[PDB]
């Protein structure tokens, strides 16, 4: 008569509530397994992702507590949404697991980089990012950290966002995506909304590309692919890094830089026919508004959102949405296991 039962999924065991049936592993991260399940009581596919042990370590730990105080506030059409939060241990002293159960989409932006989209979808696509990303921020969210892995699509080409971003030792067998922070993450700046805009135009870039823009193994070689490519930044720019950071920059070999047209050619956008042609002239201008270094002169959302290349999708519900305690902080991983079941058990 026990409301849970547990199924060895690739390595680990998944202990879920009886309405989850048939597990399939669909994802795999750094703080959990993601299964792709069906629930008999919603009678519809949902996605399980479990957090094993996520008080183990603050990182971890604030990071947990953050998103699963937000999957159930923000309320947004691009924004990833949770259906049911459940642990199998029935006491504060045995609980291990948390299981956030949310709406099964069908893939990653990893997989969609992979094919060649037409301007219809690829516009629609980059044009949920600027919804979702525009509610984050009127609710006092700035993500920061946004990359094609937590961007999920369903065949329909709607899009939704999975995590809330960056608030830190990790002591783990994987790896970080550094390939789509703005410089102002990169050097360490202070930021402001438009952050987002440069991974969003990381992303268009590879998404048309086929191939990731600002590659490398350290911010070292991630800052050489930036001004590689786009030219070392204006001398009011520079005027703004910290001192030891300033150094760095100006002392590094300087770059005039590509142009737009070069660094995305007509060889990689589909302009056969008349419309095309418009609207690869059109993206291409996106880009080159989204992919400038300086935060100072670089897009906003509301103004990326009135572009011709995505405004064609614009939507006051979508678009100005109605956004909803003071959450960044510092515990100990006994007094964040407390804070994350409390939670859990509402
Ligand atoms: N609701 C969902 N629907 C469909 N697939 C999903 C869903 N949530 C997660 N996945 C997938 O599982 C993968 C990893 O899930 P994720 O939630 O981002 O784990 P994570 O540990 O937070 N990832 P990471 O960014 O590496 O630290 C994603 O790239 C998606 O392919
Ligand atoms: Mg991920
Ligand atoms: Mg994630």
């Amino acid at each position: 008569d026990n409301q849970f039962y547990s199924v060895e999924v690739g390595d680990s065991t998944f202990t879920v509530l009886k309405r989850y049936q048939n597990l399939k592993p669909i994802g795999s991260g750094a703080q959990g397994i993601v299964c792709a399940a069906y629930d008999a009581v919603l009678d519809r596919n949902v996605a399980i992702k479990k957090l094993s042990r996520p008080f183990q370590n603050q990182t971890h730990a604030k990071r947990a507590y953050r998103e699963l105080v937000l999957m159930k506030c923000v309320n947004h059409k691009n924004i990833i949404s949770l259906l049911n939060v459940f642990t199998p241990q029935k006491t504060l002293e045995e609980f291990q697991d948390v299981y956030l159960v949310m709406e099964l989409m069908d893939a990653n932006l990893c997989q969609v980089i992979q094919m060649e989209l037409d301007h219809e979808r690829m516009s629609y696509l980059l044009y949920q990012m600027l919804c979702g990303i525009k509610h984050l921020h009127s609710a006092g969210i700035i993500h920061r950290d946004l990359k094609p892995s937590n961007i999920v699509v369903k065949s329909d080409c709607t899009l939704k966002i999975l995590d809330f971003g960056l608030a830190s030792f990790m002591m783990t067998p994987y790896v970080v995506t550094r390939y789509y922070r703005a410089p102002e993450v990169i050097l360490g700046m202070g930021y402001k909304e438009n952050v987002d805009i440069w991974s969003v135009g990381c992303i268009m870039g590879e998404m048309v590309r086929h191939k990731i823009l600002f590659p490398g193994r350290d911010y070292i070689d991630q800052w050489n692919k930036v001004i590689e490519q786009l030219g070392t930044p204006c001398p009011e720019f520079m005027k703004k890094l910290q001192p030891t950071v300033r150094n760095y920059v100006e002392n590094r070999p300087k770059y005039a830089g590509l142009t737009f047209p070069k660094l995305f050619p007509d060889s990689l956008f589909p302009a056969d026919s008349e419309h095309n042609k418009l609207k690869a002239s059109q993206a291409r201008d996106l880009l080159s508004k989204m992919l400038v270094i300086d935060p100072a002169k670089r897009i906003s959302v509301d103004d990326a959102l009135q572009h011709p290349y995505i405004n064609v999708w614009y939507d006051p519900a979508e678009v100005e949405a109605p956004p909803p305690q003071l959450d960044e902080r510092e515990h100990t991983i006994e007094e964040w296991k407390e804070l994350i079941y409390k939670e859990v058990m509402n």
